[PDB]
């Protein structure tokens, strides 16, 4: 209900000009900090792009998208009003402050240990699906169009990852909906979490998001498409994503390596920030209805293939990153069942 100690926001410490970074802000030395991705053509509906986009899902966990059926007005100007919503004066956001018991709103922080490290961003975080969950009141206000350039972004991406869905479905050899079943049909979970990177004073001691796997299903993310700063590991490596023009980039979630009985990876990834530019991000996660037991699906066992995880819903599982926040991919692995 509370947090352990005022919320600082990241914006007021970049527009300070601090001739040093807060030793709150300073990552241990162990993980103190651009490559193309290929692209899938999506209006491609089983070519070599069905193993490609499940080589990618196996191996790597995430694959961009593009001619994927989004306005690429449509995904800039959701960018450039979030940009306006953080270019705003900090003071002018304040009343949206979030909590930790719904994390709706303006927040700077994932976690409530007080003494943790805290990382170079302030974020909003919203709802879009289930609909008694999504309150338009709960949204920004200041850019004038920001509330229907959300509403119709987000009921874009939503078209879009059932579309994705059943690609991951098949590629597994299921019923083109079996992923859309398991996350309970039409009644899914969608938010969304926009990330504001200020300029660092010392950036390569900071981070501006520290690594970890998203918690839900997939998430689709519109990296900011002027300044890098994405990261993702394969195998101990940290690689800089550059971002392909008005192409998303989709990201295997916790819940679909559990279903997929880890034969889809969810991605580890991290923020890196800059001295000299900031960043937007925009976070589309979607998500299995919360209430579902989350498990490996049957089709996928085998004695040989035993199920991997125990059950267990979404709503369990994402307290632990709103309780402990980032921790890489250790959520996920210790919930891997003895
Ligand atoms: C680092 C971004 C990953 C997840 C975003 C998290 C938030 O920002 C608050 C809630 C959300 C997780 C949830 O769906 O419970
Ligand atoms: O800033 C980015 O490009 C990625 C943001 C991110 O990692 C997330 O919140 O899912
Ligand atoms: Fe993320």
């Amino acid at each position: 209900d509370e947090w352990p100690e005022p919320i600082v926001r990241v914006q007021s410490l970049a527009e300070s000009n601090l001739s040093s970074l807060p030793d709150r802000y300073i990552k241990p030395a162990s993980l103190r900090p651009a490559t193309n991705i290929p692209i899938i053509d999506l209006e491609g509906l089983d070519d070599v792009i069905m193993a490609r986009i499940s080589e990618a899902c196996r191996g790597w966990g995430f694959f961009q998208v593009v001619n994927h059926g989004v306005k690429p007005e449509l995904m800039d100007a959701a960018r450039e009003n979030w940009r306006e919503f953080f270019h705003m004066p900090v003071n002018a956001k304040e009343t949206y402050s979030n909590s930790p018991r719904t994390y709706e709103g303006y927040g700077s922080r994932l976690g409530v240990e007080k003494g943790a490290s805290l990382d170079w961003s302030d974020y909003y975080f919203l709802h879009l699906l289930p609909h008694h969950l999504k309150d338009f009141n709960k949204w920004p206000s200041f850019p004038p169009t920001i509330r229907e350039v959300i509403d119709e972004y987000g009921e874009e991406l939503v078209k879009l990852s059932g579309r994705i869905m059943r690609v991951l479905s098949t590629n597994l050899g299921l019923k083109e909906d079996k992923f859309q079943e398991a996350f309970g049909g039409e009644n899914i979970g969608a938010c969304l979490r926009v990330n504001y990177y200020p300029k660092c004073p010392r950036p390569e001691l900071a981070l501006g998001l520290s690594p970890h796997s998203d918690p839900g299903g997939m998430t689709i993310l519109l990296p900011d498409d002027q300044v890098f700063g994405l990261q993702v590991r394969k195998d101990d490596t940290w690689i800089t994503v550059k971002p392909h023009p008005h192409a998303f980039i989709v990201n295997i979630g916790d819940q679909i390596q559990i279903l997929s009985n880890s034969t889809y990876k969810s991605v580890e990834h991290r923020v890196i920030v800059n001295s000299d530019k900031e960043r937007v991000s925009l976070a589309f996660f979607y998500n299995p209805k919360s209430d579902i037991p989350i498990q490996p699906l049957q089709e996928l066992v085998s004695t040989h293939n035993p199920p991997l995880y125990p059950p267990m819903t979404f709503d369990q599982y994402r307290l632990f990153i709103r309780t402990q926040g980032p921790q890489g991919k250790s959520h996920v692995e210790s919930h891997i069942s003895p």
